[PDB]
């Protein structure tokens, strides 16, 4: 899927790579490197790209997009981009950790437009208001938000008690093997947390080891498997025939970190809903505390509603 927004009536364009539909009077960014914010973006983009400095290096590092167009944006500070060569207008971007992935970040858009905030994706943290760029007062006119959870239905735990649920877990299973599958990014401290806990090396992929080297996470990975009993694999790897093949090796569990409803054949296959996505009730409070003119889902796809009491008059 594509899960990125052509602003109408602005200069912007996120997650948004399509060079046909986008045009030439835009200003790209990339909220965070997950692949269904990059689909169309490689080593043969030739625009300006704005992004976070961690998000800046993975994406040279990946995707060998040049330094050149890789323009790195300090989080917390206000940026004045030109949107031309006249100096007639800018526009101001303030960038905000988003709590999602190692790298993610929140935009806070401001020009003629008005001002917009757009959350990427994003997991709510009640520190999120207490930002300086969120604390002037300002008016959001337009809030695009993460609503890959948005169902009232839907209860997810916090990450924290979610992660307990895992702990619990692989507790019950000592002398078990432990497959973790995930993306190529994210949930990086799910492991580290694991990896104290049990006091266990968590076995990563090189390129895993090289990702968690840069976040300054405490020495608790190794690429050698037989160091450790939790390894972290990708998530496509974790199915039915994959658990009998591990099986012969050693008891194993596997365990699916996620909010999407996934059903396993396997018995030992555990989908745990742990989510780097807001659930409905942290985007009602976030929504509440902010109370933007109009709020616009970035999952167009999925559902999104419950927020019209929550709503700015102007
Ligand atoms: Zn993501
Ligand atoms: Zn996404």
């Amino acid at each position: 899927s594509m899960n990125g927004v052509l602003i109408p009536h602005t200069p912007i364009a996120v997650d948004f790579w399509s060079l046909r539909r986008a045009g030439t009077a835009r200003l790209f960014f990339l909220s965070h490197m997950h692949s269904d914010h990059t689909v169309g973006l490689s080593s043969t983009w030739a625009r300006p790209l704005y992004c976070s400095p961690i998000t800046a290096h993975l994406l040279h590092r990946h995707l060998q997009v040049s330094k050149q167009w890789i323009q790195a944006l300090e989080v917390g500070e206000s940026h004045v981009l030109p949107l031309d060569e006249i100096g007639q207008e800018t526009m101001t971007v303030t960038l905000l950790d988003a709590n999602h992935c190692p790298g993610s970040v929140m935009f806070l858009f401001e020009g003629y437009f008005g001002t917009i905030l757009y959350t990427g994706d994003f997991r709510y943290t009640p520190s999120m208001l207490k930002e300086p760029a969120l604390t002037l007062g300002k008016q959001i006119h337009t809030l695009y938000l993460d609503n890959t959870n948005c169902n009232p239905a839907l209860v997810l735990p916090s990450r924290q008690e979610a992660a307990h649920q895992i702990v619990q877990l692989i507790r019950k299973h000592p002398q078990h093997n432990i497959k973790i599958g995930l993306y190529s990014l994210g949930k990086e401290s799910l492991l580290e947390q694991l990896a104290l806990e049990f006091q266990t090396w968590v076995v990563l992929s090189p390129r895993r080891l090289e990702l968690v080297q840069l976040l300054g996470l405490a020495d608790v990975f190794t690429v050698e498997e037989k160091a450790g009993r939790i390894h972290a694999v990708d998530h496509m790897e974790i199915c039915h025939s994959n658990m009998l093949r591990w099986n012969q090796t050693h008891p194993t569990i596997a365990i699916l970190p996620t909010s999407r409803k996934i059903h396993s054949s396997h018995p030992d296959i555990h989908v745990i809903p742990y989510s780097d996505h807001s659930s409905y009730s942290e985007l009602r409070a976030f929504v509440a505390a902010l109370k933007p003119c109009q709020v616009v889902p970035i999952v167009s796809r999925r559902p999104c509603g419950g927020f019209q009491d929550s709503l700015s008059p102007r």
